[PDB]
């Protein structure tokens, strides 16, 4: 029954889910002042050319875009991964307000969302499995900041009326996730988890460093899904991001000098 409300919020999962205090729990702060460079880092390899995307469904704490990874047909290979990676589903962080909503913060820097693409270690056979594994999951943030309108992100944006309440899902066929990334893939990266119960740490996490810049209308209608299902009272679905966490022994290296 966990959420982000006043009493089942992040300051709640460890009553469920003790690796909430564990020691590479994410999102993290970059403090880009220690940041490491490391230039032994590979380009990014982003292989969404044959993404299939599925089903968007209202899963109660965020939306998720769904896509077919029956098949290496969306890939992230590359950066610090070992393997390969394929694309199973994205979705965002948001707030009630542009000064936060995103989870991984920047010098303490707050964006207005994050971006979550998530990829799974192939070499674990599906998903279930490697949720298990240290290096099972490579989740790849974008910042999303209030500016010009996205238009890889309009008809994500135009969909979200179809999927306002909580079990809703929704035909999104054909979207292709190579418009909702940077023109840079500069990045940082370090070992991470699920910044949602059950929290497992398995991420390696790849935040890239340019943001990318969406209209506050576009944003304004993430801000109008709802937490509840139908017929219950209507809860707005905002603020569905975790706090940072503590580093802790982790180091975070970056792709650009
Ligand atoms: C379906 C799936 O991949 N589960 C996720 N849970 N938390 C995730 S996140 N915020 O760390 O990207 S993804
Ligand atoms: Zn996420």
């Amino acid at each position: 029954h966990w959420g982000y409300g006043k009493h089942n919020g992040p300051e709640h999962w460890h009553k469920d889910f003790p690796i909430a205090k564990g020691e590479r729990q994410s999102p993290v702060d970059i403090d880009t002042h220690t940041a490491k460079y490391d230039p032994s880092l590979k380009p990014l390899s982003v292989s969404y050319d044959q993404a299939t995307s599925l089903r968007i469904l209202n899963n109660g704490h965020a939306f998720n875009v769904e896509f077919d990874d029956s098949q290496d047909k969306a890939v992230l290979k590359g950066g610090p991964l070992d393997g390969t990676y394929r694309l199973i589903q994205f979705h965002f962080h948001w707030g009630s307000l542009d000064g936060q909503g995103s989870e991984h913060t920047v010098d303490k820097k707050k964006y207005a969302a994050e971006l979550h693409l998530v990829h799974w270690n192939t070499k674990y056979g599906d998903f279930g499995k490697a949720v298990q594994q240290p290096d099972g999951l490579a989740v790849l943030g974008i910042f999303l900041k209030v500016g010009s309108a996205k238009p890889g992100l309009q008809k994500v944006v135009d969909v979200l009326d179809s999927i306002k309440t909580k079990g809703k899902s929704a035909d999104f066929t054909n979207f292709d996730p190579r418009g909702l990334l940077p023109e840079s893939l500069d990045y940082w990266t370090y070992p991470g988890s699920l910044t949602t119960p059950p929290l497992l740490e398995c991420v390696t996490w790849i935040v890239l460093k340019e943001p990318i810049s969406v209209s506050s209308e576009q944003v304004l209608k993430f801000r109008k899904l709802n937490f509840n299902g139908e017929g219950e009272p209507e809860e707005l679905m905002v603020d569905n991001w975790r706090p940072a966490q503590p580093l802790k022994n982790r180091q975070i290296k970056a792709s650009f000098k």
